[PDB]
């Protein structure tokens, strides 16, 4: 689909059997989601936004279904104010900016 | 143009007679730039994201040329680690997500 940016580009995602809404964020290198439980072993990391940094838990090779499109990749879990789909997963569903 | 997201969507902008590179950020509601001089009056504001908040100076009706696309709108000036073109200006140049 083609999403215009008059409203936030919010889409529905399915991850770990749960439904959520996430923000298609071209400004985010990595996908970051609010607190939740996920499989596999995770390792610490720190990511920086506009107001500093937060501590997240990095999960690799995690399946996400973004508005119907499936993708497997890194997912960061931490105290983000918004669920964010970063470029690490946007490239997999073949998303592009166009103007 | 069509911009893929394998690399950060950095583009060339032209504001206040200066040349810079900015991040086409669909996750950003409004445009935020690093410190610089701009014309006219401004008002204090605070914007929040991953990590917390920063104090910015809001300039209204500021001319920017994004990849050769002219736009006039709100421009926030503050300690952002990256120059961010937010949705407030992406809409004016006809930017859309497509997958
Ligand atoms: C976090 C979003 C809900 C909103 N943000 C835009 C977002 O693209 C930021 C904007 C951004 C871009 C680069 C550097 C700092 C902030 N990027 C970001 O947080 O990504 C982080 C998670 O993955 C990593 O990728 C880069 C930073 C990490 S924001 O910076 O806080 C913001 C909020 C409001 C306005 N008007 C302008 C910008």
């Amino acid at each position: 689909p083609q999403i215009t940016l008059w409203k936030r580009p919010l889409v529905t995602i399915k991850i770990g059997g749960q439904l959520k809404e996430a923000l298609l964020d071209t400004g985010a290198d990595d996908t970051v989601l609010e607190e939740m439980n996920l499989p596999g072993r995770w390792k610490p990391k720190m990511i920086g936004g506009i107001g500093g940094f937060i501590k997240v838990r990095q999960y690799d090779q995690i399946l996400i279904e973004i508005c119907g499109h499936k993708a497997i990749g890194t997912v960061l879990v931490g105290p983000t104010p918004v669920n964010i789909i970063g470029r690490n997963l946007l490239t997999q569903i073949g998303c592009t900016l166009n103007f």
